[PDB]
């Protein structure tokens, strides 16, 4: 379907984007930044199409604490004009706050008795329910905008304590038992578990084959360094993301402060 | 499925790609010059898929010419290592030259008595035969690199003579009675019709849309300023193009010389 007329600054060809970091990968997945987008036209796009975005949330004992700000500042800052349907995963249903949603927007509680909740148990529903899902963690803010600019089949988020690092540095897990494991020579970014997604079909390939994994290295009496964050890095090593997420999208001002690079903060970790 | 290990420099994210281009649309799309990708990594994406490519190509009247040289350069340097179709429409297939062809790669003479062509006569034949389609002028050769870098669902290439040019300045069809017309306040691009593709849908949707527009066009007796080009120029207008190939990909030596932005001429006019 087309897109009406629009007038916007002209892109210029002999311009660069950004002349302080890299905006794109070497399999040519855009890599988001302030400056890169316009929103606008990406809003028209997915606009257009009537996306929904799922959101996935898991809130276990004391974390259920964190779901109010964590919805009321989604409600201010993500997917705004865009259908949502808040997935909160939760083993105290009774603790979810009563959070005021905008027109277009829903959220399910699902009680537990994350790997294996998305692609396992949910798969159906979700394919039924939104056209894309985003898995993040709860002890957070949003406290600027995160749209449909990352929307894409799947994509990954630089973590943000490791974006400027060599990949020898890179706490990948390193022992060659695990399926997890990614030598010292490999590796082109190191992704934080906090903050990935893409289409339903592309994340339920994605935490069928870290489910499976994981449940191998468990047979085999080993557990990743970092978990499935360990597995979500061998995952988008072996299967490129369509974009990548620069550490605006997941910060942690307390601990890194507000360096020159970051033009916006987005998405924080709450102190 | 999955890509095997490999080792190659790791991406640096606070090191721009290039700092004289622009590589990324407003709309996310990459736009392809050499350093933006790794040419490892998306040959084993797409040899791993089994990626045929078609190449269409008209050669009518004195234009046969051209194919000799077209095709030995295309043996060269398009597409190497994956499977290639050309279909070759003439309306003389006896002067197509018998041009040995590399394994894997295969010719066909389509006689005719070019968007009425893709989307209507070879419809069905396109779907069942390859995944993707690139359609450009014969009067051409190749004298780089063309690989699976430019694979998409839909791009369109920067016209050499307008890639540093004002929206303005763009030969765009200005009469509203046009339906290629586009404002001066409008655009983003000037696309040369000289080379365009795609997934096999998203090419017959693009030449579907030209050639209903051009009817319309023809029974309001008006014809746009450059044709199918202007044409196609509004459609990539309304329909954001997935990837956008740089001026290395469609040249002019003799016209254009060899500038400091292009490190590579890759498909070039024969003088
Ligand atoms: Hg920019
Ligand atoms: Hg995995
Ligand atoms: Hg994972
Ligand atoms: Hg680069
Ligand atoms: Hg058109
Ligand atoms: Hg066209």
């Amino acid at each position: 379907v087309s897109l009406p007329r629009m007038v916007y600054p002209q892109p210029k060809v002999l311009t660069p984007c950004r002349k302080d970091v890299l905006v794109v990968t070497p399999w040519l997945a855009p890599i988001v930044w302030e400056g890169t987008f316009n929103i606008d036209i990406l809003n028209e796009q997915f606009r257009l199409q009537n996306t929904t975005i799922g959101l996935t949330v898991f809130a276990i004992k004391k974390y259920v604490a964190f779901l109010k700000l964590f919805l009321e500042t989604a409600e201010k800052h993500f997917m705004v004009g865009h259908r949502v349907h808040y997935y909160v995963f939760t083993d105290q249903p009774a603790a979810v706050p009563r959070v005021t949603l905008g027109t277009g927007r829903q959220l399910s509680v699902l009680e537990v008795g994350r790997m294996e909740m998305i692609s396992d148990f949910c798969e159906r529903r979700f394919l039924s329910e939104v056209d894309y899902l985003v898995a993040v963690d709860v002890d957070m803010e949003f406290r600027d905008h995160v749209g449909v600019e990352i929307l894409t089949p799947l994509f990954g988020t630089l973590h943000p304590s490791f974006y400027g690092s060599s990949r020898e540095a890179f706490t990948y897990e390193r022992r060659p038992q695990s399926q997890a494991y990614i030598p010292k020579d490999e590796g082109d970014f190191y992704y934080m578990g906090a903050f990935f997604g893409g289409s339903v079909q592309e994340v339920q390939r994605l935490t069928r084959a870290c489910h499976q994994a994981m449940m191998v290295d468990q047979a085999n009496g080993i557990e990743a360094v970092w978990h499935d964050e360990s597995h979500l890095n061998k995952y988008l090593l072996r299967h490129k993301p369509t974009k990548v997420l620069s550490p605006e999208y997941l910060w942690d001002q307390q601990l890194l402060g507000w360096p020159a690079v970051l033009r916006k903060l987005r998405f924080t970790a709450v102190p």
